[PDB]
């Protein structure tokens, strides 16, 4: 589907990731047919050509997806700015005949080589005028195809909602919190945290509302004047309140309203001088530079390189220079120079001391988070003291996340006035009464913690319901916000067509989806899910390293997660699975035959090993076992094979980033959706609720947040599969078979 | 056998790892039959009292194994030094009834705990002439008995090799250290990096090591004058000669000459100014003094703590205090004061300059490690140029840990001029031919990266010893140094067998063990075991972590180690286990049954949760299924049971600090004993080895490193399963079992 | 098998590695095949076996017999050729396992 070459770079500040996106454009552009070319160095070798420049074959971006930086430099060249680098650049593509560029950097490098390409015409005009060059070549690649990527770190750039390689580095950050945080706690010291990052505060509130900082600096909101005085009245009444430990996070560019920077020394000295709490800061570095990518990551990376060879090989000269980024939940394409100008409008801004101007512009999401985080950082005095009555339960198997979603709810809820009660084992205790009132302070710390320190049981209602409807009546309770997974829908379903037999559970109901199989219906991702793709992915790449050992080997892995495909799909995608065995996607023998036929063909090239997933579910008969003995005997002389079970250890450990802020961002606005239907649906000194808008489960669309009712999600439900009729990530199972010879 | 009370308590800098030793002591205590209380905020808490001391109970020391820091506080106290306090927290003690006190820090908290025991009398005597207390109680509490736990990361205490948490702290720093090499690579940077460590560059110097750095600066070895050229000139050679990145490591104590302390900053000045390359300078920070600890600091905390336990309770009031630490890999038994006036006049010689000295009072053990990097990190210009070749194999399943022992061997053998051949794919590439000589840059980088890259297979000789023989002639090769598993041992009997039939075999073959389940004889650890405790131990904890999420839950987690239940054993160990089923340890139904029942015991308080290891192939009928059978029919109405399999996993990914610097120490030593024999056989110009001392097995006996003859090994080889008739470890299962219910 | 229409049984018998016991019984009881170590076949002697299968699953004689030597391959369990037929066979018949143990070696000795 093509005859042209395609050359490819990553230059600027690297980030973690752009391994899997040069290896996905390279790959797709010997897929599709196109020549690729690696330029090393970044632009240093591409003004210096010869050897920096060189043609890749299909193995050239092989071990290296589960690697962190680059393999091939991204160096930052001086010459590149000058008309005279910029020539020597376009004499060296023209001279490897490259038409169409890939670059991934930050956005001067993509400022520049839009530069490249806006004058690539007069260049082969002066460069024909020397006589380098005859006319027939400079007619021929007349013109100069640019798509851009953004790598960074600090995801400033706006027009994107996730820059490639942040949630790696938020992998990083965390772990260095949570090592600091053990002995924060354990000496009763409070610490000052410095987070990368040039100009943006991203890194730090996600950081400060993922570990619950007193604290937080970032440019987008610089402190009030007197900032001092709330500094010392919040961690004395913290420190003094049961808070054993302080963590205190400051961007490196933070400011005050006067745009003078803020030095984590000097914090130091006002903390010492005005409480004298043993203290200490730790400046972390460029350990956010570095770490293997996380699954998101590398998934993402892949992604926008698939876009960005497609973008490449469907574009025309009178197309502007295009980005591939992300909007809602899908792969965008926006023009380069826009975004450019406006991030460079919102970069004026900040700068010109307009600081709510350049945070409208930059989007109104983090705003809100930074909302929410003030909320829950310290206790505000509730004076509602509302007669609504609250419980949580945890429902399910145990997944990452449920503990920071019952914890934002709770101290919502006491924000609120509400008394909250919490329910242990689920549907199980509420019949075996086991509820007890919580408090601010009995919720502590709970942000840090895999599973569900509050226990979750597969008891469904209907067995106990008439002991439901006593103890309901028993304790007054006025709304349930069930956490937990595909069981928690069936029960709160359970419940709504129990609602004409009993008038009790007239009551506001609402789910959040948690569960590592991302099958509750309602969502397009469950909280847990990747928390378990990163495990996956950590022991698939282990598996890969053991294999690659005893070369002419192949793995057969088992994946868990019911008879849903997407966990297996990730992880195939995640670590580049030549196959991924799925319900959704039935396959007879001559399937098998046909990939034992690719994997005996990729035996005769230099990388010698292979690895192949299945979904537990995902065909009737064909279990695990039945793939070993036909690959080991159809590939008797060639290979041997073997078997894994990937057990519960993909139901993961400590909670990921993104895990914890989602539950965290769920369990507030859950609580703000049960304290509205409240105050509407109470009349006549009574709570009633009978219409379906009542029961609804709170979940991330493809842009933001809904509230689907229970009783309209009936019918797009395979109660029989326990999964929705039509999910959204079938998509990338083109990509993952695509990825593999 | 004991009818008193102990108490613990943390104190000085916390180094991750007293959770392990607080539960090991507690547990071990209550087994004993002798009362326990937790001192809360260490010292200063002691002196408090009240409320700051609490009994514990066997739950009270539960699920805490896994934790960083302390969960009993550890806050630094002043007037602990005034005799005030000292009579205020004996009489807190005495109104407590504890009369044995196991303390846990660093020198300065012994050296306090000692002046107590000093003067315990004293204290008494004052008491009650105050009449705070009765004649016959002072005569009850007449004495005072105290145990001290070196836990401090910076490893100063020189009786001992490893204090409780210094492997924890280099599992900090190589974490950083791999993040950082990725982008210092991307961006050819140089990194310029701090080391804790008060006033010892043992972490520095493993750290350089473990890493390959171009540069190190330890107190111990102060740079002599004139160092700044040697700077200059080694990091020239280095970026030219290929080497992509630089790094230099520095102790936070580090000095000149005359004492100065050497800055970071200064460093980066001087790089900067003498070269202009690009570079960073990055603190961890405490970053190493938090975190999950890793296997070997819950191992050791837990030995320690058991023998601290035993002393104090077998302990006399004649007997001075004693503490526990580490000879070989026992826990030895040393007196206080000796090893704190040694540890004081160490400090002393190196403060007076005579840094000789210092080196020669730490232990020829480190001045040997410097010497082994000093040859290491530079290529020595060779001069020798002998007639004499060699040939490197990997044998046995891939071991995390054969390319740093192969990178250390081949650049040894390079130093002394032998020309050295690298067989791929083990002796079956050996048949195949595949052998090519290896220059200096041709393995560089391997010390980082786990796997085997030559190649492993579990072929065996004697089937193609023909073209063994063959291949060995053409060649002209004069010593093999075969690193493996039990497959090169018994390859290398093989050969050495059969030098009676052929004249070719008699040759120098040296055997360097490296298999996770730590099978070969002739040695306490085989290079690579220490990862796939590691790997299997963070499985284990994700499947409690995943098993207290649904309570009332128990596992069944099958494990390697062929018949060698080292690996279940200690992993068991690691992460609290209520049994670990092995081999070693034949047990019948009937244990079985005494097992479930004990589980049922458990499951009735509050820690609903349960694990046990068996290893793969523990018993010939009772495979993992029929345990799970068993343990889900006699549990029906209590709890459920599940099943997991560690496969390929257990192989783990980056070789951690101990088998990285194992891996280069034996092969530095294995090739210089090989060029010692095979220059004392060369005689009338044909080499010719015969004797059995021609073939030997490298390994760390109990003390340090031996040459065991390989035929010699014979008789204490279990060929039929694979494993020595006696194996050091059987000791652990006492442990296993006792600190379980 | 004839009795419930469109039904198929894998039958393993004895023999060790000789195929004599499973060739000259399914002579004597005309079996769709008889897998034997001393005839190698792979996967595509499989499928077309079960093609054979389909194809006579059509007519009015809606049953089958195949059967194996214990040991008549590494790989291909009994319970791999169980799921391959029931798999492959979907729609038109389902599959049934049967193992002759020592039932073979018989009662009375014949004459
Ligand atoms: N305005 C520009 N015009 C031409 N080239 C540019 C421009 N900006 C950046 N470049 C090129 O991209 C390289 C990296 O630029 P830098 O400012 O360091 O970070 P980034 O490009 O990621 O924003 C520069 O060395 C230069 O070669
Ligand atoms: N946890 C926090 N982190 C960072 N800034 C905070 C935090 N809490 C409050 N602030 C800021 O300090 C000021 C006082 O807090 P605020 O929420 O306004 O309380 P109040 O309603 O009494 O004024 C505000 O400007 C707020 O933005
Ligand atoms: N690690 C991740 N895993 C899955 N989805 C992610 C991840 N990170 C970001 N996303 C998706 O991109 C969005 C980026 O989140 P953000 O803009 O910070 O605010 P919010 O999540 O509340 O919308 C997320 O909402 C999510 O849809
Ligand atoms: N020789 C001593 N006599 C009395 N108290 C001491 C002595 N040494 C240390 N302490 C006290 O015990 C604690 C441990 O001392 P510290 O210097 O903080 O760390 P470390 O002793 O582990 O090196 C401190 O609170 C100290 O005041
Ligand atoms: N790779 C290195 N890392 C750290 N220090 C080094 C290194 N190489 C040399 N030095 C320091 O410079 C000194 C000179 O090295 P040395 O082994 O004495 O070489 P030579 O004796 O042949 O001149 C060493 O004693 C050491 O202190
Ligand atoms: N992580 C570990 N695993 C197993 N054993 C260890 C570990 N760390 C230390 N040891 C034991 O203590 C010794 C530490 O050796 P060290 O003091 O660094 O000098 P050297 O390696 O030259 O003998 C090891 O040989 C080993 O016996
Ligand atoms: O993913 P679901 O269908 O919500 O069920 C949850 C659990 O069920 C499982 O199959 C395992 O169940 P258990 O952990 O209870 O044994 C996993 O897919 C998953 O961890
Ligand atoms: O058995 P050895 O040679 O002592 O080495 C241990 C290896 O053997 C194993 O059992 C591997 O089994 P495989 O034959 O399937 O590779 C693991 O315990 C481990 O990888
Ligand atoms: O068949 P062989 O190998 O000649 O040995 C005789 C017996 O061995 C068998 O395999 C039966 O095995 P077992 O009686 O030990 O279970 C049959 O072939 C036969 O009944
Ligand atoms: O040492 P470096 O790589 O120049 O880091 C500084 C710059 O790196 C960045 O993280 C680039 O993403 C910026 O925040 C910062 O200005
Ligand atoms: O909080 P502290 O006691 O000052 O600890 C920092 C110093 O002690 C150490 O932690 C020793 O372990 C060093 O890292 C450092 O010199």
């Amino acid at each position: 589907g093509a005859g042209k070459a395609i050359g490819v770079l990553t230059s600027g500040g690297d980030a973690q990731g752009m391994n899997a996106a040069v290896r996905a454009v390279t790959r797709m552009g010997i897929y599709v047919g196109a020549k690729v070319f690696l330029i090393y160095e970044g632009y240093e070798g591409l003004v210096e050509g010869g050897e920096n420049i060189k043609q890749a074959n299909w193995l050239s971006v092989s071990n290296i997806i589960q690697l962190g930086g680059t393999i091939i430099g991204s160096a930052r060249c001086k010459a590149f700015t000058t008309r005279e680098g910029r020539r020597a650049a376009a004499y060296n593509l023209v001279q490897h005949g490259i038409t169409n560029l890939c670059v991934i950097g930050g956005d001067g490098s993509l400022t520049g080589a839009n530069i490249f390409r806006s004058e690539w015409g007069s260049l082969l005009e002066e460069l024909v005028a020397e006589g380098k060059i005859s006319e027939t070549t400079a007619r021929t690649y007349s013109h100069l195809n640019i798509a851009g990527l953004v790598g960074s770190i600090d995801n400033d750039f706006c027009g994107t909602d996730m820059t490639i390689g942040t949630d790696s580095a938020l992998h990083r950050i965390m772990e260095v919190i949570d090592a600091i945080t053990t002995t924060a706690q354990s000496h009763q010291r409070t610490f000052v945290l410095e987070v990368m990052g040039r100009h943006c505060g991203y890194l730090a509130l996600v950081s400060a509302l993922a570990s619950g900082a007193d604290w937080l600096f970032i440019p987008e909101a610089p402190p009030e004047d007197g900032w001092e005085n709330f500094m010392c009245e919040r961690l004395g009444e913290t420190r003094s309140r049961g808070s054993r430990l302080n963590i205190i996070i400051i961007a490196e560019g933070a400011i005050d309203r006067n745009g003078k920077p803020i030095s984590s020394s000097y914090v130091k000295d006002l903390v010492v001088q005005r409480l004298g709490f043993d203290t200490r800061v730790t400046v972390l570095g460029h350990v956010q530079r570095g770490g293997t990518p996380s699954a998101f990551d590398r998934i993402l990376s892949s992604k926008m390189g698939m876009e960005a060879v497609m973008a490449l090989l469907e574009a025309t000269p009178d197309t502007p220079a295009c980005v591939v980024t992300l909007s809602g939940n899908q792969s965008v394409r926006l023009p380069l120079m826009e975004c450019v100008q406006m991030t460079k409008e919102v970069q004026k801004a900040m700068d010109d001391k307009r600081f709510d101007e350049a945070t409208q512009l930059r989007g109104g999401s983090f705003e809100n988070n930074w909302n929410i985080y003030k909320l829950l950082a310290h206790q505000k005095p509730p004076k509602e003291k509302s007669n609504f009555s609250l419980a949580i339960l945890n429902v399910g198997a145990p997944a990452a996340g449920m503990n920071a979603a019952v914890r934002s709810a709770v101290r919502t809820g006491i924000s609120h006035g509400h008394t909250v009660y919490v329910v242990h084992d689920g549907f199980e205790g509420l019949a075996k009464g086991q509820v007890q009132e919580v408090g601010w302070h009995d919720v502590a710390g709970w942000l840090g913690r895999g599973g569900s320190m509050l226990g979750t049981k597969r008891t469904l209602p209907k067995g106990q319901l008439e002991s439901i409807v006593e103890n309901i009546r028993i304790y007054g309770i006025h709304a349930l916000l069930v956490v937990g997974g595909f069981e928690a829908y069936e029960g709160v379903l359970q419940l709504v067509e129990a609602r004409g037999r009993y008038e009790e559970l007239c009551i506001v109901m609402c789910v959040i989806p948690a569960t590592i199989s991302n099958n509750v219906p309602g969502t397009d991702f469950s909280l847990g899910s990747d928390t378990a793709v990163n495990a996956a992915m950590e022991s698939c790449d282990r598996i890969k390293q053991s294999a690659s050992g005893t070369k002419r080997r192949v793995f057969i892995v088992e994946t868990m997660g019911g008879y849903c495909g997407y966990l297996a799909t990730v992880t195939g995608i995640a670590v580049g699975a030549d196959a991924a065995y799925v319900f959704e996607d039935p396959f007879n023998i001559h399937d098998l035959k046909v990939n034992v036929e690719h994997m005996t063909e990729k035996m005769k090239t230099d990388i010698q090993r292979g690895l192949v997933l299945r979904n537990e579910k995902c065909h009737d008969y064909y279990t695990t076992e039945f793939l070993y003995n036909l690959y080991s005997s159809e590939g008797k002389g060639v290979f041997d094979c073997r078997t894994n079970v990937l057990g519960h250890l993909q139901q993961g450990g400590a909670p990921t980033p993104f895990d914890r802020n989602y539950g965290t961002k769920l369990g507030v606005k859950a609580m703000l959706w049960l304290s509205e239907k409240l105050r509407e649906v109470y009349r006549k000194g009574r709570v009633f609720a009978n219409a379906p808008d009542s029961a609804c489960v709170i979940g991330l669309k493809k842009k933001a947040v809904a509230f689907s009712p229970v009783t309209e999600l009936k019918k797009d439900t395979d109660f029989e599969h326990r999964m929705p009729r039509e999910q959204w990530w079938l998509s990338l199972r083109l990509m993952l078979k695509m990825l593999a010879q």
